[PDB]
């Protein structure tokens, strides 16, 4: 017959204090060139294909990074900004309202993205709980 | 006369053991149009009312979202950016420092805003405290 | 001889719950002016110095804030965006790979930076541990 | 006719001298186990009958040896001596005062008895009497 | 002249046979309670003096029945017995070794006494003397 | 020729009356300390040998006063009595059945002995016998 | 005338010669018994009254043969032959000096008498006388 | 022829005077001793034979001189005279009535005889007779 | 010349008849007492001398009337008679055979004598003598 005292104890809920975090922002801007001609202006659905585009130095482009919910795109017609009414951008081409243009003019298109990163540097401090002993 | 043993105990303060967070950035860019003429030219400081503008898909404009300290605004005059010296944008007009323009140069306003959000993905783990029995 | 009962107790590991993070984004855009001339054009590698620039509200220029990993810059030639081929901007000048411009081409530079801060608003709640009594 | 002398004699009373007594003392201590759960705790009439008790070798008991005039008993609650207040032990149960605590704490009853035996080792010597002759 | 015969006689001391003694023993155990506080601890003669005790049921006690040569006493500290090292109980207090305790140690004292009574039941039998007649 | 009268006498057996007996009881309680560790605990026949003990005021001991037929002993495990199941104390050690517990674990032994002596205070009184003269 | 001679003669006186006489003595001893008790005993006149005797075998006696001048009496008290100082014997009783006695004592009296008879066996022889004439 | 006177005479009868006679008495007292035992007690005819004696100077006797007509005998039982009820001396033994005593009870027999002789001292004197002459 | 006749006569001795003798016996019994002690017991000649005797009515005596040939004496020791062995009376003391006695035993002596007288009451009758005349 082994006999031991019956003692129980409960613990409280500790409370955290403080905390410090740091953040970083990463921009990215892509530059694509266009050389629109009259071989595609048909009075409507004037869409320059995803293959008629140069790039940051010389290389031709194959597809366009359609702006997601974390970026913006701008369309330059003869170097003048145009509102997002005659500028619909897919991965295939750029919908330009209707065909009303001139002979070959420099059209520029600007696409930018944004990414963020953050981490917890100074970690919170936990208050010591309380212990009550029940006999 | 009930007699119980009297035992007390104390608890140490735990510590945190690392964590991680995720961050997203949501940009927004708004485009507004102008058809400035000599009707409201004044010379010197020039004012263009917030109502003589059209927006995006030719929608009329009432006022302008004055940029706070979370965004930037650009002022275009014939497609050539001009610095803040010529630009002062209130909610009713744009204070044009220059007073000599032409008969209908295309002026555009590029106003952008930024917003972000974050959440705790992997919550920190709490170390086990130490408790000592006092007789 | 003083005698006391021998009792030991071990604590568990608490668990954290919840957490809320609020973030802010602070974008800045700087605009620098230029007026190119055939004096600094040498049929290529036109290296327009960090002193032949205008600044914001006609203030003199000192140097160029080279874009770091948290910013972007655009190079304008007569108000037409040009890709990285014509743009390699150090703190003393701009690359301008080739020189074929005219007398007094209106050129200007935009440089942007991005910073953000965040704080912990709703600090996570810590679950209470468990206490076991060893006789 | 038969004639005989008439003589009468009287004796005195002898006197003792005392002896020596040897004594023995026989103690006996009985130990009974208990388990005071909340089964019969009623806050004032908390009383375990002579059935929820173990014995020296874990043998279930039948009744309790009521302390007579030649014995004593102590009531232990959690291994602490308790005074007469929490003790009204009878042949069927022990009447604890009120009780208030967790599932069965170690409760112990010690019941002691005392018996003694003695005998006369050296028996007292008797003094000789005196005889007087009356003629 | 009266003239009577002269006769003398002698007697022999008798012999005692047998005998038996019946014995009884009476135990008594007293229980006193203590309610130690910081008044006791002085690093010297750490005592509760006289009346700062409880008693068997409720009624406070005045003095202490010093253990004579026919009784025993035990010192209970938190339910753990202690030897003569910390027991010098006088009629005033309990002279413990030194003050190194806690706030609320459950302390109580047991004091025991013993008394015995015996009677002679079967009175010893006495043998008969021998009388010798001397002429 | 010397001639003397022939006389013989007989004596009865006296009977005595009662007596007085006075008794004393001498109890003795010995206390031996222990401090049991994992030195020889084997989950069975754990028996703390000989002088792995203390006595009264430190004073290391040699052996144990085996309880004879005129005494009693108790075994304390962390301040809780244990019955004969785990107590067959010899002159060497205990006879603990097993024991699974942290080191130290205050264990105390109480050994009690009882002795008594008595004297015959009031010696019995002897009644006077009867003498019969036979001529 | 007658004429006769005148002659006268005288005779002397004879003498006796001895003789023989024979004598006889007749003794007689009478025995009387007494059973004196406390029904009589007085201060100085203790005298067993006449008939308070028994004679020879069983027959009670009426009076006592007072000792004459030709006899003697002896008085036995408890066998011892007392002297005449304690004895004065008459017809009614015997004067036992004074009253100083004990419980009934065996006493008896002896009274003796003496008588003598004698006869003349041989008669004396007488001598012959002498005769002388006177002419 | 022879012639003689015829004269006759007669004599008277002389008378005698008194005389003197003297007597002597010769008493003899014989003493015999015995020790009566239980070898002859039969509740009657307890008769000690004529040889069961010791005589005066410890010289055992053969017979008993029974007093015929000039003697008296007394019987002694433990020194107390008895009477004719228990006394009848024949030539062989006594005539104890029944007898009851302890062995060797002192018993003595006294037997006496009386004899006397007398002589004639003074011879009687005879008177002178008277002589008368008858012529 | 004177002439006278010659006559001679002769007498005859007569004879005596008759005679009556009367006798008396005078008995005397002396009585002496002794209170002998151990002050003079010498072992062989323990004999009470002369005046160490109380006589009759307690009058002290001088010497002892030695038994002549006309008397007898009896020696009483503790009431029991004795014989010639412990008896020889001289004018000085007794002749007890040896000293083997007790303290203060009553020893009493009786001395008797016998004397008698007689007279010739009736005188003898003398016959008449015969006388013859011889002429």
């Amino acid at each position: 017959p082994v006999i031991k005292p019956v003692i129980v104890a409960v613990s409280s809920a500790p409370v955290s204090t403080g905390g410090v975090i740091a953040t970083t922002v990463s921009p990215t801007v892509a530059r694509f060139y266009a050389a629109i001609t009259a071989a595609m202006i048909a009075g409507g659905v004037t869409t320059i294909p995803a293959a008629s585009f140069l790039d940051d130095a010389d290389a031709p482009v194959a597809a366009l990074p359609v702006p997601a919910a974390n970026g913006y795109y701008n369309v330059y017609i003869n170097g003048i900004l145009q509102q997002g009414g005659l500028s619909t951008l897919t991965a295939v081409s750029l919908a330009l309202a209707s065909g009303d243009f001139v002979e070959g003019t420099p059209v520029l298109l600007e696409v930018g993205t944004f990414g963020g990163d953050s981490t917890l540097t100074t970690q919170p401090t936990i208050s010591a709980p309380t212990i009550t002993i029940i006999s």
